[PDB]
């Protein structure tokens, strides 16, 4: 199509901007990566999660699905708003009020995904998104685990160093408990305006056997959930609970105020409208320097003929 300029540039996959008449956001992961011993999972694994993710209002959707010998191609909705990351430094500390809208959507999200068996892993303030009406979508759903929930405890060892569960870190066997965790560095970062962690491998040791500080200025339930959310034992750990963990999330006092049959139907107001500005909404979003040009990478034939497409295969196709 026509590419109008690159988005993101991580090591597994490129995301730049197209049009075809509306605007889109395409990530296009090469074949070569997933095309492998157990590798073809990944692929396969996010397809899933974004046919049962499109429904949902707050995990984006997909448009369209496309291949290409060389590399597979994911179209996406175009979201207007910002990422958070961009929101905390104009802004260096948000309202407890704004963190709640926000986290409650959030854990709604997430518990969809614990609903179908999905553990996103990769929460963080840049993968989280607002649309021009100021709500939040979470964006790549690439580390995610499907397909195992109930009664299910495995161990994938993904995760982000400052984001990263505890109970990971271990080499424990890992539940979605490790989402939840994530939630409350989130929250942390917004209403303190600064990572937990005070902020290598250090990071490891500190999350793992240093105190967390709420500041001071912090309401005594913000405390209570930042506690219990970032608490380091996945069983005492709260929505990590088998049976009752979404009610005791949704009945925190921090949340009570929320009534979240009415959020999900985006009826609740968000606290502040993103600004308005060009139609892709490039201005608002952080610009990352990687590579300005938006130029596919020349193909070398020799893996070409080594990529079986029998692996790619029912690509172009997807469910609900
Ligand atoms: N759907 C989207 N709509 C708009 C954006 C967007 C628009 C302008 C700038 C940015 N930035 C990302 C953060 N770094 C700075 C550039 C993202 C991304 C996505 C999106 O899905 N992204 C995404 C990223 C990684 N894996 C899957 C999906």
């Amino acid at each position: 199509f026509d590419l109008l300029r690159v988005i993101g540039r991580g090591s597994y996959a490129k995301v730049l901007l197209v049009r075809l008449d509306r605007i889109y956001a395409m990530k296009v992961v090469k074949k070569e990566l997933v095309n492998d011993d157990e590798d073809i999972d990944w692929v396969q694994t996010e397809k899933h999660v974004f046919e049962q993710a499109s429904n949902h209002p707050f995990l984006v959707g997909l448009h369209s699905c496309f291949q290409t010998e060389s590399r597979l191609f994911f179209v996406i909705e175009y979201v207007n708003g910002g990422d958070l990351m961009f929101h905390m430094q104009r802004q260096r500390k948000l309202p407890e009020e704004h963190a709640r809208f926000y986290s409650a959507e959030i854990s709604l999200a997430l518990n969809y995904l614990h609903e179908r068996g999905i553990i996103y892993r990769d929460l963080k303030l840049d993968n989280v998104l607002l649309d021009s009406e100021g709500h939040i979508k979470l964006t790549d759903y690439g580390m995610c685990k499907e397909g195992l929930r109930p009664g299910d405890t495995t161990s994938t060892f993904c995760g982000t160093p400052n984001y990263i569960a505890p109970e990971i870190l271990r080499g424990e066997d890992y539940g979605f408990s490790v989402d939840w965790w994530a939630l409350g560095v989130l929250m942390f970062e917004m209403m303190a305006g600064r990572s937990p962690f005070d902020i290598e491998d250090y990071l490891f040791q500190v999350i793992l056997e240093k105190q967390i500080r709420i500041p001071r200025s912090l309401s005594v339930k913000a405390a209570s959930v930042l506690k219990s959310f970032l608490n380091k034992d996945p069983k005492e750990r709260l929505g990590c609970h088998p049976q009752t963990g979404f009610a005791d999330i949704q009945g925190h006092p921090f949340f009570r105020n929320v009534d979240w049959d009415m959020m999900e139907q985006k009826q609740v107001v968000p606290p502040f409208k993103p600004n308005i500005s060009g139609e892709f909404g490039l201005d608002n979003f952080d610009s990352q320097f990687t590579n300005e040009p938006v130029q596919l990478t020349p193909d070398d034939d020799d893996i070409v003929r080594k990529i079986d497409q029998s692996e790619f295969e029912g690509f172009e196709y997807i469910n609900p």
